[PDB]
């Protein structure tokens, strides 16, 4: 429909630019006829998300790389994709001229953009804030009768919420996560540095937190805001760390699992929300599989929690197998969700790289590689930041995948925006992973799904320089003769008869 505008900033690949005027998108989405293929192309040399297709072939010979589909080897089902609505987000998207507004959220939310379904919102402040706030904030409130949502509410984040929600085909679940209570039920009596809930769970001090969620989704509720999930406190692991630099609430396992079971589970059970899913952890890997044991060995509160959230920190290397597959190996009916993930962070590298393919296929490689370990979804962080990273009131700057300048009404996405795309696009809520298998060993990452009406979706990510020909093999369809460039992601579409 309308192509990338390339700006160069020095860094390995290209931005597309948008503006009051401009923006890439796509033509609404067909799928190609039956026994042709489309391939969606990115490449480092510039190219996004280009469309071509292709013949499916009866035959094939040669030697070459294949990978085989195997539709009947099933595994877990996809919930979708998203990203953070934080204060931060929202600032920068608004911002903007209306217009801007407009094509950065349907690049996002539409079927002409990528299609996203998932949309995490803090519960109250956090590092990606100007502003340090709880709903709750007058003391020792303990009836919570002076909860109530601010501006940053009312005003930014809930607005923006309605209008992405407009703008896609797609329904859309929401996901909230609190960072810290108010100060007057935590042991510091600060936002900020170490401290947890004060007393035990079953006491005054955590159910009033407790009811604290239930106030909040009461709140979102009157403004026409319904709620998939929760997570339990975001990385309640920062809260166990003298100086933790921004909001926090620390829980060790334990504390999390009495909290769940005494608390949390019983009190959303008991409301109009029972329905809101709870999400445990929302944390980093390596916690895992000990915090999934301490809590899910536990029925009392095992009965409460409906997944598991984890954090991809794609600056830092950390073993998939011996957490995600670890878990999933102990607690296969407890289903695993990544709920942030981002890049960046290192406070040497610059928190915004214009246009850097790495951290493009950064993105695309976490996700390949929490997709092969039974991961049902992937949320990135704050969805635009501003040049600098934030704005946070920490000076905790990170990339985005859209960066907004102000100064000249545009905004710019990143290889990150087209990496995401590459999955979020082409995988709707309810598709099924399932297997692939190489011919021989390889220097791709790829995966496979089957969309909720039968049709096959294939991802392939060649961080090599090298040029890769293969082919790819549907049993009951036939053959996808295709290359893999040297810093390349494609996306496969094709329908399947039987
Ligand atoms: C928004 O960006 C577009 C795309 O770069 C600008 O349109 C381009 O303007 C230059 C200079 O006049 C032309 O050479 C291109 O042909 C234009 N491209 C298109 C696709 O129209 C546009 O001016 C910008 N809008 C605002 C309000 O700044
Ligand atoms: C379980 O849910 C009910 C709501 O149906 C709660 O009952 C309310 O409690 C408040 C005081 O806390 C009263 O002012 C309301 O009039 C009550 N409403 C109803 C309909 O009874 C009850 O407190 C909850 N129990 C928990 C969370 O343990
Ligand atoms: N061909 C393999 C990758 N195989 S895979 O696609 O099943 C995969 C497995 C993961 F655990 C994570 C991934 F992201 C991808 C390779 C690729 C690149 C260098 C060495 C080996
Ligand atoms: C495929 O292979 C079979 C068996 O040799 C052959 O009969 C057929 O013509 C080949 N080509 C096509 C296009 O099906
Ligand atoms: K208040
Ligand atoms: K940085």
């Amino acid at each position: 429909a309308r192509p990338c505008i390339p700006k160069s900033f020095g860094y390995s690949s290209v931005v597309c630019v948008c503006n009051a005027t401009y923006c890439d998108s796509f033509d609404p989405p067909t799928f190609p006829a039956l026994g042709t293929f489309s391939r969606y192309e990115s490449t480092r040399s510039g190219r996004r998300m280009e469309l071509s297709m292709g013949p499916i072939q009866a035959n094939h010979t040669g030697t070459g790389l294949l990978l085989t589909l195997q539709p009947e080897q099933k595994f877990q089902k996809v919930k979708g994709f998203g990203g953070a609505m934080t204060d931060a987000a929202a600032l920068n998207i608004l911002a903007l001229s209306p217009p801007a507004q407009n094509l950065l959220l349907k690049s996002y939310f539409s079927e002409e953009g990528i299609g996203y379904n998932i949309i995490r919102v803090p519960m109250a402040s956090c590092d990606f804030s100007i502003r340090t706030y709880t709903y709750a904030d007058t003391p020792d409130d303990f009836q919570l009768h002076n909860f109530s949502l601010p501006e940053e509410d009312t005003k930014l984040k809930i607005p923006l919420i309605h209008r992405a929600l407009q703008l896609a085909q797609r329904p859309v679940s929401l996901l909230a996560s609190p960072w810290t209570s108010p100060t007057w039920l935590k042991t510091n009596g600060a936002v900020n540095g170490k401290g947890s809930l004060k007393g035990q769970p079953g006491d005054i001090y955590h159910q009033t937190w407790a009811r604290y969620f239930v106030k909040f989704l009461d709140a979102y509720a009157e403004h026409k805001l319904q709620f998939w999930a929760v997570t339990a406190e975001n990385e309640p692991s920062a809260g166990l760390l003298s100086g933790y630099p921004f909001q926090c609430l620390g829980f060790t396992p334990e504390h999390q699992r009495d909290f769940i079971a005494r608390d949390l589970g019983p009190t959303l059970a008991n409301s109009t929300h029972h329905n809101v899913r709870l999400l445990m952890l929302d944390d980093q890997r390596l916690l895992l599989p000990h915090w999934a044991k301490v809590v899910l060995t536990d029925p009392e509160a095992a009965k409460y929690v409906h997944g598991i959230a984890v954090h991809w920190y794609l600056d830092f290397l950390a073993p998939a197998k011996a957490t995600l597959g670890e878990t999933h190996r102990l607690f296969p009916n407890t289903m695993l969700f990544a709920s942030e993930a981002c890049v960046g962070s290192k406070f040497w590298e610059q928190s915004v790289r214009l246009g850097s393919w790495d951290r493009g296929m950064q993105y695309s490689h976490s996700i390949i590689t929490n997709l092969l370990y039974h991961v049902v979804g992937w949320t990135d962080w704050n969805l635009a930041l501003n040049p600098e990273g934030g704005p946070n009131w920490v000076r905790n700057f990170v990339d985005s995948p859209i960066i907004v300048d102000i100064t000249k009404d545009t905004f710019y996405k990143q290889p990150m925006f087209y990496h995401l795309g590459h999955f979020s696009k082409f995988i709707p809520e309810g598709s099924q992973r399932v297997g692939l298998v190489a011919s021989q060993k390889n220097d791709l990452d790829a995966v496979a799904l089957m969309h909720p009406d039968g049709s096959a979706v294939v991802v392939v990510l060649n961080r090599s320089s090298k040029d890769v020909p293969l082919t790819i093999k549907d049993p009951a369809v036939g053959f996808l003769e295709t290359i893999s460039p040297g810093y390349s992601i494609h996306t496969y579409l094709w329908r399947r008869q039987h």
